[PDB]
RNA sequence: GAAUUGCUAGUAAUACGUAAAUUAGUAUGUUACGGUGAAUAUUCUAACUGUUUCGCACUAAUCACUCAUCACGCGUUGAAA
């Protein structure tokens, strides 16, 4: 592995994975949705 | 309001369309095709099935089998004025 990409991986070691969606808002919109 | 349909799923739903079969002609039916795309949680009840316990005089097997009744005769034995 290159050092720049090792540094990138080190930086992302600590970061939590961002959420795909807001589960509560997803639930509410799916409750609004029809058809 | 009785009533009823379907129930994790690319399913339901969709004032989403598209195609084909059957036709000379007619689809709101059928079968295909993709687009968008959810919700909910199952205390309960259960025919029926499979193991089982026990009983059994049934064995063509309970619509079973034995027992008893009623009549018809043919016998046998007993008591007898």
């Amino acid at each position: 592995p290159t050092a720049e990409q090792l540094a990138q991986w080190e930086a992302l070691k600590s970061v939590p994975i961002p959420p795909r969606k807001n589960a509560t808002l997803d639930h509410i919109t799916n409750m609004i949705m029809r058809h």
